[PDB]
């Protein structure tokens, strides 16, 4: 998966 | 998935 | 699935 | 699914 | 589904 | 409070 | 409260 | 608080 | 709190 | 505080 965390 | 997270 | 989470 | 969750 | 949640 | 329940 | 339950 | 739950 | 879960 | 969780 793609996971953009912030 | 795709997971954009703030 | 598509997560995007503010 | 998608989520877009503010 | 699609869920665009406030 | 609130809460969005699915 | 606000409750919106699906 | 707030609760969006999936 | 903010709780948002799937 | 403040939890994003999947």
């Amino acid at each position: 998966g793609n996971y953009n965390v912030f």
